[PDB]
């Protein structure tokens, strides 16, 4: 997958799980400060990424993904 295609899929997952318009899910957006994610949203977002990409993100790694960019970069690195 290209980084662009990963971004598009990540954006879709975030829009769904955090209930925000796709337009607000920019590359630098912070899940908490910019998208208002609460505790339930945080776990739903991680699981959403795991379901969409078929990967496993450890609780440790998850705690480190703060922005859309962090998610995209993490996924692109894992997938190849």
């Amino acid at each position: 997958m290209t980084e662009q295609e990963i971004f598009e899929k990540v954006k879709a997952v975030i829009a769904d799980k955090l209930q925000v318009e796709p337009e607000k899910v920019t590359l630098e957006a912070r899940f908490i400060e910019d998208l208002g994610a609460d505790s339930l949203d945080t776990v739903e977002l991680i699981m959403g990424l795991e379901d969409e990409f078929g990967l496993e993100i450890s609780d440790e790694e998850a705690e480190k993904i703060r922005t859309v960019k962090d998610a995209v970069e993490y996924i692109k690195a894992k997938l190849g």
